[PDB]
């Protein structure tokens, strides 16, 4: 599946032009986590994953290493954290550009692969 190759491209780009919806993307998921009962040392370490997961992936493409940097956000754009994250936002902002092109790469990826082998961790 080498389509979800290229939609974690598209939403690595967008985290990367847009560090104002990246600050709010990963502050977003630990409310939801919140919802859910989760303990607040597993919140600040998912808040840490998908922070850490974009930096290394960014850092690479910044170094001519797109090939590593959509391999380490595909990780993130399968991620339920990541899914949390642009779910929170969603419905605060239904209209919003930059939640919507980043959710339809990922709404698109989940169709174009289907991966299962672990999960939370």
């Amino acid at each position: 599946g080498d389509e979800a190759e290229k939609q974690a491209e598209r939403a690595l780009e967008l985290v990367r032009k847009s560090p104002d919806l990246l600050k709010k993307l990963l502050e977003a998921m630990a409310e939801e986590l919140k919802r859910q009962g989760k303990s607040p040392d597993e919140i600040q370490k998912a808040k840490d994953e998908v922070k850490t997961k974009v930096e290394q992936a960014i850092r690479e493409w910044k170094q001519g290493n797109e090939e590593q940097a959509r391999k380490d956000m595909r990780k993130v754009l399968k991620s339920p954290a990541f899914k949390q994250a642009v779910k929170v936002m969603e419905e605060q902002e239904p209209n919003n550009p930059e939640v919507q092109e980043l959710k339809k790469a990922m709404e698109e990826a989940e169709r174009g692969s289907l991966e299962h082998h672990h999960h939370h961790h």
